[PDB]
């Protein structure tokens, strides 16, 4: 039973490791521009790397929630593949943003498409687990029991 | 077995969609006040919408964790209903905060009550799954085995 | 079956309560230095408590994801104990940071060690659930079927 969700757990763990990488880059930028904590404002190069990390952290629970709903209710393999596509787009988004605000846009749109696809698979999976039972009950004249 | 958690998954998915709506409002505010990334400070109207979104994102994993613990250990329906009450209070909090800092207070207190209730249901459910076994073992003189 | 994950759910709930405590300290600091919302910049004492809370929130979903992957795939007790060690190190990190930026360092390194250990247990558990099957299939000449 655990192996039915092992792929989702592996993709989740890869997402956690990618967040540690983003945190490591913010530590390297803090030394490079002497922006010591608790300071978050500084040169534009520091601000971009810092904002890229904040964006990736805020979206991490959204990726996690939809990966698990899609993987359990739609299909495990399809959701894990979309999750991988999302993580790789977020790595490119972070790398682009570090160079410039404009270069973050193409990988940001790619990550938005991957997250919207996970949302769509989760919705399709939830409908596949609810609509057939409702349809069966309506045809049998037992919808109120449901 | 999956349908025993389908309601929690649907409420989780609705929470993800509400976060996309909050992100869409911050994008609209960025254009309205020319506060281009990586900038997060700007006019007070921009700052309120931006802070409302940050608050909703930071609390999203807390809502998610308690919704799932309460839904699995207490009762699925009761937790999903509290989760819906929490999400609707957070939408009103965001809308109020966009108009003024004071107008965010009543829906913020409403969202705090809904989150505290989910916490209480999760605690009640965890106690319901641990205390009876401990009581049974104490009455049988087998508490050390437990 | 639920009681096989009840310890992880209890540790998760304790982490949620600790986040409410961190939020309560930021509210007390807002009154102490008249830094009214939506303002996040202010005196250094306010900024440290505020940054300590933001750091704890951003890392909360990372703690949650690894606690659950390690607890399900490695061993429940070992993961719940590491999770407790992580939460206690984060409380000390918050208390140290409130006094000074330097005093946050020792408990921050302690919390990083606890989180890296949860990551290692999750990886060990995922390998324990995948490598034996791959090894069995390679020895039987059926790896392609897998
Ligand atoms: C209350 C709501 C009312 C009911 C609303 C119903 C709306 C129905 C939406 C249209 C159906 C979607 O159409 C369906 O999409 C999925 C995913 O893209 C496809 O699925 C295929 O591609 C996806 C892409 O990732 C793979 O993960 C999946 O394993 C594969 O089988 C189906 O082959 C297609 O039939
Ligand atoms: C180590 C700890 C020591 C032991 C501590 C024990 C403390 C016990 C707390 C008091 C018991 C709570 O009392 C109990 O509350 C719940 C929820 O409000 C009620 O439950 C009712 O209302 C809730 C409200 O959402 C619904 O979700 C639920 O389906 C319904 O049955 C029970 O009808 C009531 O009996
Ligand atoms: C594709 C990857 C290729 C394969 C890579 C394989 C790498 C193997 C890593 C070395 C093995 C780790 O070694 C193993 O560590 C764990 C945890 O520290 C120990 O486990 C022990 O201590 C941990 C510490 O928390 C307890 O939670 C656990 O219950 C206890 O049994 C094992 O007694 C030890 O044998
Ligand atoms: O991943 C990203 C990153 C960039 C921002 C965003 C794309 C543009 N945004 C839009 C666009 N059209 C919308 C239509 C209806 C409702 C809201 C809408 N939001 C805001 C969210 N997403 C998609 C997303 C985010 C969170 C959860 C689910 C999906
Ligand atoms: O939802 C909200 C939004 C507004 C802030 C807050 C309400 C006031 N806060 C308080 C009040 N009394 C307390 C008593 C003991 C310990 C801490 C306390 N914290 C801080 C948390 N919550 C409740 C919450 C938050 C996170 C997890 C669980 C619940
Ligand atoms: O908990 C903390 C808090 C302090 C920052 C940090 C420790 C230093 N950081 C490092 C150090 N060496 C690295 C080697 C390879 C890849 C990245 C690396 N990151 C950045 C993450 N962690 C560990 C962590 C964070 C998120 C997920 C998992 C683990
Ligand atoms: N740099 C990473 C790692 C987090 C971290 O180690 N933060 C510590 C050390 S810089 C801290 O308390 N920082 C306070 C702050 O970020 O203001 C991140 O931003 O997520
Ligand atoms: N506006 C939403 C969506 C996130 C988003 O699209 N952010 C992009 C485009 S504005 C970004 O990298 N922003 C950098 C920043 O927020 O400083 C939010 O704040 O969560
Ligand atoms: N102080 C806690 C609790 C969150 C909270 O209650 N925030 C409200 C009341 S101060 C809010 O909308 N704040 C806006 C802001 O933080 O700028 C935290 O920072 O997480
Ligand atoms: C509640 C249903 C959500 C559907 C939205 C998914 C959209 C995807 C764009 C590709
Ligand atoms: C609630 C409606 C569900 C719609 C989600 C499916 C959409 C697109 C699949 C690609
Ligand atoms: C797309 C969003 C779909 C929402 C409907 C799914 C709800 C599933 C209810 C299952 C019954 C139950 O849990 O008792
Ligand atoms: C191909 C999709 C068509 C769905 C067919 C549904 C059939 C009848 C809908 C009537 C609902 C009102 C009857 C209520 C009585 C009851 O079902 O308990
Ligand atoms: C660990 C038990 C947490 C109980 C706190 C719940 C409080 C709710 C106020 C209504
Ligand atoms: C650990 C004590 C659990 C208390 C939670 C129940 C409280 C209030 C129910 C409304
Ligand atoms: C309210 C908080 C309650 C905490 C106690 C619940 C712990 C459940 C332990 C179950 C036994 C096990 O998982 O081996
Ligand atoms: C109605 C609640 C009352 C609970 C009754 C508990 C009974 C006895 C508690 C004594 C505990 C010490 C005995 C240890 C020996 C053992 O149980 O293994
Ligand atoms: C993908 C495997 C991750 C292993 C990293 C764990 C490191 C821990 C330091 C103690
Ligand atoms: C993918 C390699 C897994 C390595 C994780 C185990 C490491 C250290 C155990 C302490
Ligand atoms: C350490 C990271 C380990 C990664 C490999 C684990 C993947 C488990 C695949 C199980 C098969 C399946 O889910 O169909
Ligand atoms: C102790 C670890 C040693 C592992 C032994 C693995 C044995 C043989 C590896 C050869 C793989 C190529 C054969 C492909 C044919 C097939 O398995 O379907
Ligand atoms: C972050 C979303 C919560 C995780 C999904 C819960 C797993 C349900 C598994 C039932 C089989
Ligand atoms: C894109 C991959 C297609 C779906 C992969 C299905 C594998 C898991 C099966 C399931 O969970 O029903
Ligand atoms: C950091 C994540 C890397 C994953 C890259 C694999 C994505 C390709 C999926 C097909
Ligand atoms: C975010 C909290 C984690 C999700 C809860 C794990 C689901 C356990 C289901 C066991 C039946
Ligand atoms: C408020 C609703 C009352 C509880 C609803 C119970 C439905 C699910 C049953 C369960 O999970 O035990
Ligand atoms: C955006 C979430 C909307 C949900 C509103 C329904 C709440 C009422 C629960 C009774
Ligand atoms: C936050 C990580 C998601 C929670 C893990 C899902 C629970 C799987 C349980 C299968 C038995
Ligand atoms: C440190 C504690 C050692 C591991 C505890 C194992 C208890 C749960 C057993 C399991 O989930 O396999
Ligand atoms: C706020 C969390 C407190 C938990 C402290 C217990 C950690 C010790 C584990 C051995």
């Amino acid at each position: 039973g655990k192996d039915e969700v092992a792929l989702l757990a592996a993709v989740t763990l890869l997402g956690v490791l990618l967040q540690a990488y983003f945190s490591l880059q913010v530590i390297s930028a803090r030394r490079a521009f002497r922006v010591s904590p608790p300071l978050t404002t500084g040169p534009p190069e520091f601000e971009r790397v810092y904002r890229a990390q904040v964006n990736c952290s805020e979206y991490f629970p959204l990726f996690l929630a939809t990966l698990w709903v899609a993987g359990i209710f739609f299909h495990e393999g399809a959701a894990a593949l979309c999750g991988l596509v999302y993580l790789f787009a977020r790595l490119r988004y972070f790398q682009g943003y570090a160079r410039s605000a404009q270069l973050r846009l193409a990988p940001l749109y790619a990550s938005a498409r991957a997250l919207w696809l996970l949302v769509a698979l989760a919705a399709l999976g939830l409908l596949a687990h609810f609509l057939p039972a409702a349809l069966r009950a309506a045809l049998l004249g037992r919808l109120r029991t449901l």
